[PDB]
């Protein structure tokens, strides 16, 4: 009958008190710690999440792979008013348990969520969706689509000097392709964030890569 994903959001409106986003989380990491594991950012992560938004105050910050909405909640709450997210999910069942997640949350108004890959998302954020450059990307989706989406948002010139790109899993699952890229380029500035794998005692960590501008 139900889900993984559906359980974890009828533990969080079970649990947690609408309209405020930190008993949202606390419930999704009580769940996901006691009863069932699941690919959320998590705490431990979410709290180097939190600083980097601090840090940078972005305006436009794009999510690639929304799952259950947890990053999505964690960052929009953070957002000073008049800011917005996009997020791109492929998944129209994780889409639509987001959504929901979010409306509980009280932070629909936040958020804009598109159902769809985001490499055929991507190009359209311009025309479609009024897009200039975007602030922030924060990459947790399908792990060999971090460097393909990473030089499409380039090539179609989304990104601009001091744009933050923060990117889960670079330790576990691993994102070879994509952090000896970043790491070798002179077009970004990289500081790795430690930590450990949702839920886990397994070391992971976060890679922040500020965009330099195009290479010479
Ligand atoms: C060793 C080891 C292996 C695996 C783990 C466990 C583990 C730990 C983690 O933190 C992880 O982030 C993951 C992980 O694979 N995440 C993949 C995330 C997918 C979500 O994004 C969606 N999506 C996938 N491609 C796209 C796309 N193009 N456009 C739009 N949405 C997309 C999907 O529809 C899902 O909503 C796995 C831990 C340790
Ligand atoms: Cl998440
Ligand atoms: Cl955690
Ligand atoms: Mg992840």
């Amino acid at each position: 009958g139900d889900t993984k994903e559906q359980r974890i959001l009828r533990y969080v409106q079970q649990n947690a008190k609408p309209g405020d986003p930190q008993s949202v989380l606390e419930a999704i990491d009580t769940y996901c710690t006691q009863k069932e594991w699941a690919m959320n950012v998590g705490d431990a992560k979410g709290q180097i999440m939190d600083a980097v938004i601090r840090e940078y105050s972005p305006s436009l910050v794009l999510e690639l792979g929304a799952y259950c909405g947890y990053s999505a909640v964690r960052m929009a709450r953070l957002l000073q008013p008049g800011a917005r997210l996009l997020t791109m999910e492929i998944n129209p069942d994780c889409a639509a348990i987001t959504q929901q997640m979010l409306n509980f949350a009280g932070l629909q108004d936040k958020v804009t969520i598109l159902n769809g890959a985001s490499q055929d998302l991507i190009p359209q954020l311009k025309k479609k969706y009024d897009v200039d450059t975007l602030d922030m990307v924060f990459l947790d989706h399908w792990k060999d689509r971090y460097l393909p989406d990473t030089l499409l948002l380039e090539k179609c010139g989304l990104l601009r000097k001091g744009t933050v790109l923060l990117a889960d899993n670079v330790i576990v699952p691993g994102t070879p392709d994509f952090l000896a890229y970043v790491r070798g380029s002179s077009s970004f500035e990289c500081t790795h964030y430690s930590s450990y794998l949702e839920y886990m005692k397994v070391v992971d960590g976060l890679e922040k890569a500020i965009y330099q501008g195009p290479s010479s």
